[PDB]
């Protein structure tokens, strides 16, 4: 591996694994639909490299019931998570890696609501839990986005069917789709249904 992506495995074990899980659904995904499949491969490598930054914070590097944001407050929380795109930039661009890449780090989550932490700040105004953006600009970005959220889903879910896996695919997508995530690239709702079948299918080649 490259010195890059070594240390993305040694910091952050999870997000090392759970990149590579990415960048398997979402070039799947790609191929498909007859988008840039190497762009995807390897932008999912460092999609979530910003998390090197505090590992612990991100559930697919910890322990069972060892959680360190029982020691923050939700704002806290929040200003951790949301961070990460953004530094994954910031750490990306300082080692000259190509924009594509860089903008695949910024984006992949778009502008999407943190709810969680934004429903415990009730027991406060939307915009400050949402990722700064920009929305997935590309076909490219958008087929991550639902990948890297599908994947991560799927992984924390104890421990799922084809049905359950169906219905975890078909609501982020609808969460995606009302919520106005895709309004600025040009990906087509054909191409979404062709997305939604092939993580259906790579899936269940993955949990039998
Ligand atoms: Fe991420
Ligand atoms: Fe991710």
């Amino acid at each position: 591996n490259h010195p890059l992506l070594k240390k993305i495995l040694m910091k952050a074990p999870g997000t090392y694994h759970h990149s590579m899980m990415v960048a398997n659904l979402a070039e799947a995904c790609a191929d498909k639909i007859g988008a840039n499949s190497l762009l995807v491969r390897v932008g999912c490598f460092y999609h979530d490299i910003g998390k090197t930054l505090r590992p612990p914070y991100f559930v697919e590097n910890q322990l069972q019931g060892i959680n360190p944001h029982d020691r923050l407050t939700p704002e806290q929380s929040r200003d951790i998570i949301l961070s990460h795109t953004k530094d994954g930039a910031e750490i990306l661009k300082e080692n000259h890696m190509p924009q594509p890449i860089i903008d695949i780090a910024l984006q992949h989550h778009g502008t999407t609501l943190l709810k969680y932490f934004y429903f415990k700040a009730k027991e406060v105004k939307e915009a400050d839990y949402r990722y700064s953006g920009p929305k997935p600009q590309t076909k490219e970005i958008a087929i991550i986005n639902i990948s890297d959220s599908v994947e991560a889903a799927v992984r924390s879910s104890t421990e799922p069917t084809m049905a359950k896996i169906t219905e975890i695919i078909d609501g982020i997508i609808k969460d995606r789709f009302l919520d106005g995530q895709f309004t600025e690239c040009d990906i087509t709702i054909q191409e979404i249904k062709i997305i939604r079948d092939t993580l259906i299918a790579t899936l269940n080649g993955i949990y039998h």
